[PDB]
DNA sequence: CGTCGCGACTCAGCGACTCTTAATCGAAGGTTAACACGATGTTTCCCGCCTGTCAAGGGGCTAAGGGC
């Protein structure tokens, strides 16, 4: 369904054991947006999972 | 007697091939300037050569009947 999503990572793709909390808003028709974090504790706008 | 001028260093990071094994039924939707000679094939009959009938004629071979 269209709307913002916050998929907290379950440890996978983490530095050691930390979570990611990828805040992604899925539009009904358009380009996806990802506001996930990293091990450096920084929010990166991974638009449509292309770049970070 | 300190650092920094100047060097590697491994750490991260970024890209990327497969989804068993047989099977349940066959195809599958759009895109919308106008015209002109020329050289280039396309398609029809038309005679040329030749092929394939059956027949006609005949003879030559084979065989069957009659006579001594």
């Amino acid at each position: 369904s269209p709307g913002v999503f916050f998929d907290h990572d379950k440890g996978k793709t983490h530095a050691s054991g930390k979570l990611l909390f990828a805040a992604r808003v899925i539009p009904y028709r358009g380009s996806w947006l990802d506001f996930e974090f990293d091990a450096k504790d920084i929010v990166y706008v991974r638009i449509d999972r292309r770049r970070k």
